């Protein structure tokens, strides 16, 4: 409807400017709408952002859940890698949401729930898959499996951040996911 | 001098209130000083919370720069236990700093550029070690050195940060440092 063409608008808009250089007549105009009209769709600049970010880490999650279902015939490393592309393509697509949305946490309680509430579920499902590759034998009893998947989880998103945002430091875009695997399959198999 | 109340008043204040929560006449009140004589000692109070996380960093980094020139005798995992444990222990001594000067580097490209600056140093001589450890022998020639050591210490960052904040989710303070050496561990000497 109209509330797509403002979300399109707000993402073309966050490739240029931070959400502060952004107002509520930039995404009604680029939306072909008034403002009083914007705010029957939203509320405030924010929760078009909320929105834009939820469909981000909403697609990422669907995403994982499929592979989850659908087991590659591949060794372990691989089945790692490709739950890992699942956020560096998904995120990685949608720069500008992710770069918005993670400066909004300091701000928004609502984003910074709802990425406390996405990680809560990654984090409890890679400490799962680990706990089961531990009862089958293939992985050591090492570290408690949740604290693990903690710090692993952090460290996707941190260094995937600096990747997309080419913070200085951070590891190229075209060799952070490998970088990652390496990380997450020492770290789970090693003794 | 005076500059010293104006610092432990801000260190003081910032335990229980954000930094856009404090007033000059907040840090000049608690210093014992009027505020135009504030002004003559620093020239913001940002200015005061870039001074704190500047004796912070350098804390760290000269700790750092002790142990390189001390090598301990014991084993290479307890050797890079007290390597992490530096920034464990600075940076959790002055969780207030390290909470808004992380906050802080969103809006200031001062404090931006510090952080930048001593991550690089850190991750430089993180992958100098890692480049000895392989030449003599003692961990195979996996990552590059230089990609592997920026993951780790992003990882550090995020993770340590999360912990002292007690964010949701995050490792508890009692357990981080294991969680790190574990990770660093199998990642620099795991084949
Ligand atoms: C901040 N940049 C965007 C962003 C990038 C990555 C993440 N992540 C933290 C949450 C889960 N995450 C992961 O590393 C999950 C790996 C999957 C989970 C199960 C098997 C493999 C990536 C979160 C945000
Ligand atoms: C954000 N929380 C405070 C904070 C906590 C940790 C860090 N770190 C990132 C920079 C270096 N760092 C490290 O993990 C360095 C480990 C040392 C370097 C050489 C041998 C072992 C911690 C940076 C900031």
């Amino acid at each position: 409807d109209r509330e797509l063409a403002i979300l399109a608008t707000a993402e073309n808009l966050l490739e240029d400017r931070p959400l502060a250089d952004i107002s509520v007549d930039d995404l009604a105009k680029g939306a072909g709408i008034s403002r009083p009209t914007f705010y029957f769709y939203f509320p405030s600049k924010e929760a078009v952002l909320l929105t834009l970010l939820d469909r981000v880490v909403n697609q990422a999650d669907m995403a994982l859940q499929t592979l989850a279902e659908n087991p590659a015939d591949t060794d372990r490393e691989n089945m790692w890698r490709t739950g890992i592309n699942v956020f560096f393509e998904t995120f990685g697509s949608h720069k500008a949401v992710t770069r918005a949305g993670q400066a909004a946490r300091a701000t928004s309680v609502e984003v910074a729930e709802l990425w406390s509430t996405f990680m809560q579920k990654w984090i409890a499902y890679t400490a799962a898959v680990i706990d089961a590759e531990r009862d089958r034998g293939a992985a050591p009893r090492t570290l408690p499996a949740h604290e693990l998947a903690t710090a692993l989880n952090l460290m996707n998103e941190r260094t995937l951040f600096a990747s997309f945002a080419g913070e200085q430091p951070s590891v190229p875009e075209a060799r952070v996911l490998d970088t990652l695997v390496h990380i997450w399959v020492t770290s789970i198999y090693g003794e």
